[PDB]
């Protein structure tokens, strides 16, 4: 077929780079991240949307591989909260492990950069993202550690309320939007070239954002409320508020969010909402936002990660342009990258000062009048 | 003076690298770890032995910087190691903050080409160590994160005992030595190359660690037993075992190492500790472990990092040789560095399993049924 053939053609010029996928948890769930001679199950999955095999097979350029935890159910709310970052730790730690361990199929990108080498060496360009505030315990420090262990962007809440913003699904609404410490946290991620994701996050928990954020945002993972009413999906109000933040919103396959009955859900719905939103705010504000393996089944004809390309073709028959299915597929996720990588190092430039983490004293006032004596001791000598 | 041309010399042709200093724990009791408009106060500290001017003024080469948290005082000991972590990662930042606000004086190093490149630039190459395994939560994950994040020495234990190994400080004795999974946890730390540090852990636990690592290990901070017994010094058996190991033991100025009265101890007596393993098992495996800032006083003659020329042009008029001054200096724990990496390179080149976190089972019979189901489902279009 002639628009397959041209589905096929664009997979190998540009990455499809996909925003959300939870293959790491699968993991988890099904071999408690043991992976030790599991190749044979890796490439061919018993369970789940994601395999190595399928991978290679839709044609996937890259992908953001979600280093979910749940919320914590421990009633003691502080050892919860911690107990979420070492499962963190360990998510990431499987992540890195298969991507080490499949190098011919995978390649650990962070960066735009990274991105276009992985894809050139016809690598699965493979980043990292958190789901929600719940998973650094309260810890600006631990969030820069992520950072440093290659997590690029942060969602700010899965479905549950942090210290910092509003997750959607959840009522009473805490903070109503961002607290304080969210509105301070917006500006450090920024500082740190940590893209912000406002999938999970309230309607207006994102407008906010979306008016203080000094770099371009996404949601790694939601469609479009006018079409379908929900609070996960994104409103009017906010695509054009993401229209002047510049950021990308990466269309979700959940079947909840596309369709009023979920087993009606479609390609065709997907496409709509991709159609939907490139028309209003331009095709260089969408994306793909897959959500794969945090569903049980997906939208007929896009069941698993093999159904890719029937994706491309389907944007090209209902006659968006080459150009702009490119975008759509990847280029503007990596723009987003580049600008919160760009923006990032503008800010670092003019030395703008980090945001610490508020401490115990570990010394009493004995202590340091001992230490300060001593030092006075060593200066006469 | 002769012999201090001769010493000034030496520093600039060779790394002095020091095995253990305290200034992030400095950092933390003074500033909180915020350093945000503290340049003054770092390059010239109101406390400790280190600050960045005496850092320059002492020529040292490179630093293991000690991201050392105390032991969990928590009475629910789930909370306290959990605790321990998220204190690590704080340690952590600071280090690597520390490092990138002052790049013309310290640069990151993980490796021995990474040393030598600091070296050449005129830069402290800046390594990092923990110290305790009550540091990583029982996380074998949450370790291999610390290596990611640039830790390249491993404490078994401070002046605590974990599930892995027993302190030497504390009677009575838990494990006896190593435990079971103090034995798989060498194996493990020798695969991912992180150096074994065998400082603060028992004399009888030290045998087993040196007669089971496949690589070698160091004692970034420990002194000679027969010169003076302690706890925490290493015996003629242990050396020996060492130097079979082809390790390295960094002799350390905490001044109850040194003397039996404290107030008695000297530079001579530093010098008298490196001479005697270097009589006894080569100078190849002796090394410079300060401990500076794990005290409040250090010996007459080394008072601070300020203090390094002195115990070169010690060792120099004492008759060791040029060229053994320089392997005591830094090239020994370069040699065990790169020996180190080399291991793991070795052991993952041959496809060695890592050792896993035993792991909840977050799904039941039934969410795993109706996922193999699913997949039959997908298998079947
Ligand atoms: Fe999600
Ligand atoms: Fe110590």
């Amino acid at each position: 077929s002639p628009i397959e053939e041209q589905a096929t053609r664009l997979l190998k010029e540009v990455p499809l780079i996909d925003g959300h996928n939870h293959f790491p948890y699968m993991i988890r769930g099904w071999f408690r991240n043991d992976i030790n001679g599991q190749d044979a199950h890796l490439y061919d999955m018993p369970i789940g949307q994601t395999d190595l095999q399928r991978l290679q097979k839709g044609l996937l350029g890259g992908q953001f591989w979600s280093a979910f935890v749940p919320c914590p159910k421990n009633p003691d709310k502080e050892v919860g909260s911690l107990e979420a970052l070492r499962q963190t730790l360990q998510q990431l730690d499987v992540i890195h492990r298969l991507i080490e361990r499949h190098p011919t199929i995978l390649q650990f990108a962070d960066s735009a950069a990274s991105i276009w080498s992985s894809f050139r060496a016809g690598r699965v360009a493979s980043l990292i993202g958190i789901e929600g505030l719940h998973q650094i315990a309260d810890s600006v420090s631990a969030l820069r550690m992520l950072h440093r262990l290659g997590v690029r962007y942060v969602t700010l809440t899965h479905n549950c309320h942090n210290a910092f913003a509003d997750a959607a699904t959840v009522s009473p609404e805490l903070h109503g939007g961002l607290s304080r410490k969210g509105e301070r946290l917006i500006r450090e991620l920024n500082r740190m070239g940590m893209m912000i994701d406002l999938s999970h996050t309230s309607h207006e928990a994102q407008t906010q954002a979306l008016r203080l954020s000094r770099a371009p945002v996404i949601y790694s993972h939601s469609s479009i409320y006018s079409l379908r009413a929900h609070a996960r999906n994104v409103t009017d109000e906010n695509l054009h508020l993401l229209h002047r933040n510049r950021g990308v919103v990466m269309i979700c396959f959940l079947r909840e969010l596309l369709a009023s009955e979920a087993d009606q859900a479609t390609l065709a719905h997907v496409i709509d909402h991709i159609i939907y939103a490139g028309t209003r705010i331009g095709y260089e504000h969408v994306g793909i936002g897959s959500d794969f393996d945090g569903m049980l089944r997906g939208p007929d004809g896009l069941h698993d990660v093999s159904c890719y390309p029937a994706l491309v073709a389907g944007l090209l028959e209902r006659g968006v342009s080459e150009e702009d299915v490119k975008r759509v597929m990847g280029l503007n996720v990596i723009r987003v990258l580049e600008e919160v990588e760009r923006v990032a190092a503008e800010l670092q430039g003019a030395g703008e000062e980090c945001l610490c983490d508020e401490l115990d004293e570990v010394w009493n006032e004995d202590i340091k009048e001992q230490l300060t004596r001593e030092r006075e001791r060593v200066r006469k000598l």
